[PDB]
RNA sequence: GGGCCCGUAGCUUAGCCAGGUCAGAGCGCCCGGCUCAUAACCGGGCGGUCGAGGGUUCGAAUCCCUCCGGGCCCACCA
């Protein structure tokens, strides 16, 4: 007997199925034909800016205890040769079978696949250092996510109960009783979180894709996911599995503290002062700029962000903030932001008398219409509405890796349920 | 004492000095849609009679008179 970590990635299709699903099918075969599957499988989300991602850049791995690693590999290669969309060109699968003892040695790699950008060669190099049995299909871009999935270190993590439909019910649209999910959220939240967007009315955990996935509930315990699991009404649940994921951890973010430049296709946490004030563009798309330890940084607050814009617009030149987000097209697409300090803002106004006064020459104060005389203008402090604290985008906007403010222990949280 | 600017839906604005689809548009808002691929025109709807008053004309947001409100400049007196 031996302990081997199986890792899989890039196997789905635009029109195809899910990668967690194929890992479940392989698991079943391992469980009854080769040995046992130890504990909960793992869904490790990686760099959410990769262009190759089919929709979320999620990779899968699971511990196994088989008698002979050779058969194991064949068995898994098979499940791929049958349930993997090898047809598409956006799908280049890869599988890894690393010995448990060796998993740890991959934390640096997985880490680099989550926060930065890697290359197929880099994955093949790791494989080459420990002669890790692997499966490279076509290009094999999957070997990246595969290794990562196994090496990814979870110091923090959330759980996710994923239920799949019956095969015949595929393609067709899912049938379910919405209202049951709110009863569910209204009864288990925060425990189970990011499952519904009230102030935007939506059920996020229920996809609308070709994927076998019926629904997918996130929580902080099996207890919650369990209570939730039965406390909901939907079509009959065929297969179902609970995954340990780095979902809602911010494992992708890079503190400014730890780097010099800021490259595109990466995410960070920065502090800065609004140099240029907020502003829209067709579609409800808000933008602004902050002065940073790097220079002039621009922040995007796209429409899908909803109620977030209602806060961002309130930002004024000179405010101190902390922006969390990924950078693409040289901009930081806000996922959440902290309002550290607010800059007061005054206004110049011409005096009165009867009524208001005008300007009498460049250096000659102001005179009435009311025939009077005054020297200075009416300066006034304009109280703001915006307030310091942490503001995040709404549930329906959340990105898998994005840590919801409900999980963070910081004061000044304005939570959007 | 004189000389200018500017005011079109809640904002920001086309059109205005070539007056005859008297009202276009982006944001907002109301209402939907997409998606648990951070996402640079996703939609529909309501919404202005064009600062106020007045005059010319077959007719003005659109040319003229003046007023309200914003705001500016040059001189003079001292
Ligand atoms: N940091 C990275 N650098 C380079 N390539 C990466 C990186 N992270 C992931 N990849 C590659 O991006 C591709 C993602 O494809 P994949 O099909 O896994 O998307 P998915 O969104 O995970 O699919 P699904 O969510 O439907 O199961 C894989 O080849 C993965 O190896």
């Amino acid at each position: 007997h031996m302990r081997v970590w199986v890792g899989i990635d890039d196997t789905d299709s635009s029109r195809g199925m899910c990668t967690t699903y194929l890992a479940v099918l392989a698991m079943e075969r391992v469980e009854r034909e080769l040995g046992k599957v130890i504990g909960f499988p793992r869904l490790i989300r990686l760099n959410p800016t990769i262009p190759y991602k089919t929709r979320g850049n999620g990779a899968v791995s699971f511990l196994v205890e088989v008698d002979d690693v050779g058969e194991l590999v064949d068995v898994v290669n098979e499940v791929i040769i049958e349930h993997a969309m090898l047809d598409d060109e956006k799908t280049n699968p890869g599988a890894v079978f690393v010995d448990e003892e060796l998993a740890v040695k991959l934390k640096p790699f997985a880490d680099k696949a989550i926060k930065d950008v890697l290359q197929i060669d880099e994955a093949l190099f790791v494989i080459g250092k420990y002669f890790i049995p692997h499966l490279r299909h076509k290009k094999g871009r999957g070997l990246i996510g595969a290794l990562a999935a196994v090496g990814a270190e979870l110091e923090d993590f959330t759980l996710e109960l994923i239920a799949y439909r019956y095969p015949e019910r595929f393609g067709t649209e899912r049938e379910y009783d919405e209202e049951s999910f709110f009863d569910m959220d209204y009864e288990l939240y925060p425990q189970t979180f990011d499952n519904v967007d009230w102030c935007n009315d939506v059920v996020v955990c229920i996809p609308n894709t070709p994927c076998p996935v019926l629904y997918g509930i996130r929580g902080e315990s099996v207890e919650a996911l369990y209570k939730a699991m039965e406390s909901v009404k939907t079509e009959p649940v065929d297969r179902r599995m609970i995954f340990v994921t780095n979902h809602a951890t911010d494992m992708h973010l890079i503190g400014e503290e730890e780097v010099h430049r800021l490259e595109n296709y990466r995410s960070y946490r920065l502090r800065g002062r609004v140099t240029l004030e907020p502003y829209d563009i067709e579609g409800g798309h808000v933008f602004f700029e902050i002065d940073t330890k790097f220079g002039s940084v621009k922040c995007a607050a796209f429409e899908p962000t909803k109620q977030f814009r209602n806060v961002i617009r309130l930002l004024r030149k000179g405010d101190v903030v902390e922006v969390y987000g990924s950078m693409k097209k040289d901009t930081i697409n806000l996922e959440k932001i902290q309002i550290v300090e607010l800059a007061e803002i005054w206004v110049e106004k011409n005096p009165i008398c009867g009524r208001r006064m005008e300007s009498a020459g460049r250096g000659q104060g102001f005179r009435c219409k009311c025939r009077t005389k005054a020297d200075e203008k009416l300066r006034e402090k304009v109280e703001r509405e915006l307030q310091p604290g942490f503001y995040e985008v709404p549930p329906s906007a959340r990105r898998h890796l994005s840590k919801p403010l409900i999980r963070m222990n910081v004061e000044g949280r304005h939570i959007f349920r």
